[PDB]
């Protein structure tokens, strides 16, 4: 029968997930919601015609014996608390980024999870479920190119609003590269360095954009990540892995080609939300399927959330200092292997 | 609540659909099955853990007041009969190719449907739901290239078994091109001609392969379709539309690129079943969603099935005669516009 | 020492060749010119600072003991006469298209050449010297794709002037495809059929454009050639050869790529003169080098000119008749093998 | 009449140039040669059938009143001396890399040239004449992408012999990137940093390979250059320039495409000598044409040679130190603007 899901936080992202589970995916139902604004949570229940109980807070929601699993989609700084509560209630949890606002916060979650003795926590890094990244991973695991030596990647966005700050380039943007790369090559980060090219005319005065982030893994892989969030031409994710004997590269999103007015061309997406639409569906379906069939979650773990937190911290530190900063990671427990 | 679906025919294709609806898609449930082999239908119910009643035939299944819609996935020549029965029972029907074995059979269905006064019948031509074809259609509807003048397409397959005959190149293979093209350019076929290049070493002696089929629409669009089912290199669908002012082309299925041993390359699929995996999901979801929200089906119609039957007939006739054969189509009723 | 070259016809094409030999290529010098307009020939001698004698006609030029070889670049219908005279004077001749205005004219030249006992005549079909076509030829000769079965090609041009007529699509345009294809696959044409799609808005009322020409070779290769001289988007040569075990395709002319304003694109040439600029240089250098080192010419022969004349004739006949027309070719002499 | 050329150094590179001028290009003749091995110089004169005087040294060659210009193609450390002598003899000089073994050596040449008051010296950096780089330059000059902010490039080679050392990655290899990039974006280098990924299994123990070189220009452009001379898959030059509003990228060398055995592919060159074959021809023709028409040389200057020497020095220093090193360049004289 259905995985009974409770949703913590019914803003934009919560609603997207509620719609996804209710109208797109298989094997789950939203049976409980809670939001800080009780009125909005009730509106979401009518909007999506749910047979769902509205709770005033996450504690009461998690005490519902008929809730099997929860989605944490609230205000970012509020995530860690709900994730901890869900773990103590021994219920599966899918948490949108971030897992916690600090490495210490991530560690707290890690510790409680290791206690429980099974995987409850899945973090919403959806790139691992994208078909392009799955293909790169399969090629690497089959040794198509030999040992990875270097990674060249770019995260580009047409324009950002006035609220977007320099730190957000790593904390909100490069965080996705940070999660997916160590997964692809199975190696931990060791150091980071940030280099600023001349500033783009497309960037607001307070914002350092573009940026280059150079990351070295413990095994000696060197990653050059370009971040340019005011590139104007489109939203563009590029990733090239250079191995000893060959090179693999992420594909462009599928597009018909056009020959017109002296150009041969394909489309470039303009909206970041459209780049990984398929991956959001697959990641939640995997959450549901893995729980139903295996009794624990797969996909990005609480430890992956910890790695992201420590690495983003080091990047923001390197943004400020201009020197090479250490990424200091605890040893990966056997629990997460 | 759920669209309650009955499945007529529980062979490979039926089971794929039962799995799709039960484990992948949203808003429907299999509540009834029937197969010629009663024992196999019961096995399918256990296999997929369905809360479903097993019926000895389609009449009794269609008389189940709690069946809202049916899938017809039985032996091809058996389709027409079930489709007719479902229409008379005023229940929605998704029918796998073919709709009927003859144009006359398709017309019978058309006539009964026009009576009912609403769209009950959806035919399983899944290409219309493929994202590449959706993009081509959107470009055409927005007049990106002006009037379509010519279409160059290819349907290639690595190898076929000894059962595959010359007629099957049009009846089983080109039928997909036949459905999607008139849809893309909104024009009816008028004539066809078949040309045989020298025979491939990869083809069995009884089989004429490759083949070229030249189709002219009533508006004067000329289509050159290459069929080569023993091409050895892969399964490959290519489609290029040449308009007055530009040219649009279907993309390759997404693949990472590789630089290795003196070649820069991407993958070509080997299995025809994998080419349109996404489209099968989307087509059935559309069947469900369109019924639930609109009270009738969208997607390929009984008339589209009729167009396919008449056109394939003319192609097989041209295969035999070697001359240009007329495609004689009745006028498209307002019902299907 | 230098190949001493005389030029017959000092219009645009002659001047291009005179410049090429004088200022670009190695091992030849223009030592004689003749034109119908004596005044223009003298102007060309000053313009290019030649140490060259001006003759009133081709007879006197060919009687110059210090002329080793000639270029025939006069008015098309005037070519055959000069080519014949040069052969009788046993001097090497490079002839711009056409070799003669009729198949009979080509045969006259063929007969006289076979007498001489060595290759004097090279015809200006420059595609054979284009690096893309050289690569296709090398792949075929090395059996990369097995037996050629089908060829899909296109010859597209942005727009043509009011003087361009329906026959010119084959006589002036497809003539290049006609020469290069039988060379690539080493097979003779057997029949042709012309099909007219709906007429482009970009074409003048007197002109049938676009056109499709279907050609079958004696070995059973089927060629679908699209001609569209008012395609507006660019000048575009496309050629795809489908073999038993694989497919090879001519590359796009080299262009940097651009990501800008939501498109990823490369350039398409607009001018037909630029498509094969390199090939003109290579073809004349080969004329010079082959003579100097081998004492006879290589490259397209008088027989290749004959094949073109017979085939273009059959195409124009098929343009008019609408039926499949025979290409009736004499047996290729051992001389041209 | 012909540019009369003397060649200093008749080894492999000299002979290639002698062949090029004698048998490929227009408007020049080799009229003098000198080599350390007098016997080999005489052999080269017979080999290429030159009407050329053999001199025992460069002084006597440069004193030949009938030598207009010289090629310096001797042992690298011997270049500077001949270049200086040629300048004092006020004769045009094409010098193969390097112009001199030190920045000081380059400056000596610069000083003497500024005296003469006109451009005599052209340095053999052939990339500037490659059609791909010409296109990138044209796009930049026309502001297609706005201000350049970042450059991502790679110089890859299949394998190197045991003589190839770590310093040679910058001195023999990246020197080409070093010359072409400041030319493309019209900005001077300011600092460099070298980063070593884990060592490739394909590299000999004494060799650090691959390498990443990060270069910042004075205007704030950041260049990430990957050097990998044991990449095994091919010889590969990649160059992507990221501007404020768009991105331009160097094309792949032209290749037919192949669909075969489940892959769609194009060729990658294996030999570094073939990558820029066209550019060598064009660069020498430009040397000849520019002298004949303009009375001075164009193309890469003695100052460009100086920039290369200073930058390569800083790179080798950064290879050793592991820190960011300053590129200290004198002010570009008006003479070279």
């Amino acid at each position: 029968m259905s995985l009974r899901i409770g949703v913590i936080g019914t803003g934009k992202i919560g609603k997207e997930h509620i719609n996804r589970i209710t109208n797109k995916l298989s094997g789950a139902e939203i049976v409980a919601v809670t939001s800080v604004n009780q009125e909005a949570a009730q509106k979401v229940v009518e909007q999506y015609q749910l047979n769902a109980t509205v709770y005033p807070n996450d504690d009461s929601l998690l005490a519902d014996e008929n809730v099997d699993a929860v989605l944490v989609t609230s205000w970012g700084p509020a995530h860690e608390s709900s994730v901890l509560k869900a773990i103590k209630a021994q219920k599966y949890v899918f948490c949108e980024k971030p897992l916690a606002t600090t490495a210490e916060g991530c560690m707290r979650i890690v510790e409680e999870e290791i206690k429980v003795g099974k995987r409850l926590v899945q973090v919403g890094f959806m790139r691992r479920y994208d078909s392009g990244y799955v293909q790169l991973k399969e090629a690497l695991d089959n040794h198509v190119i030999g040992e990875p030596l270097m990674i060249h990647c770019a995260h580009r966005n047409p324009t950002v609003g006035d609220n977007y700050t320099t730190d957000m380039a790593v904390v909100d943007t490069l965080v996705h590269e940070i999660d997916v790369l160590h997964w692809l090559v199975n190696d931990d980060y060791e150091s980071v360095q940030v280099i600023y090219p001349k500033k783009s005319k497309n960037a607001l005065p307070h914002l350092k954009d573009p940026q280059i982030v150079v990351i070295e893994t413990k095994g000696g892989i060197v990653i050059n990540a370009e971040i340019y969030v005011n590139c104007k031409y489109g939203y563009d994710i590029q990733c090239e892995i250079v191995g000893e004997d060959g090179i693999i590269k992420l594909p462009e999103p599928s597009s018909i080609s056009l020959r017109k007015e002296g150009r041969f061309s394909t489309d470039i997406l303009m909206d970041w939300q459209r780049r990984f639409v398929a991956a959001y569906d697959v990641e939640i379906q995997d959450f549901i399927d893995s729980i139903q069939k295996k009794g624990e979650v797969s996909g990005p773990t609480a430890w992956d959330g910890y790695i992201a937190a420590v690495t983003t911290d080091a990047c923001v530190k390197a943004q400020e200092s201009g020197e090479k900063e250490k990424v200091e990671l605890k040893e990966k427990p056997e629990f997460y292997q």
